[PDB]
C-alpha cells in the first residue's frame, strides 16, 4: 500500500535524473561538433 506510492515516487525522480543527463549529453555533443554557436 504505503510501498507502492514509495516506488511510484522513486521512479518519477529517476526518470527526471535520465531526462537530465540525455540532456546534458546532448548539449556537450553540440559543443564538440559546433556546427553551431548556441544561443545562450
Amino acid at each position: 500500500n504505503w510501498l507502492w506510492y514509495i516506488r511510484i515516487f522513486i521512479i518519477i525522480v529517476g526518470s527526471l535524473i535520465g531526462l537530465r543527463i540525455v540532456f546534458a549529453v546532448l548539449s556537450l555533443v553540440n559543443r564538440v561538433r559546433q556546427g553551431y554557436s548556441p544561443l545562450s
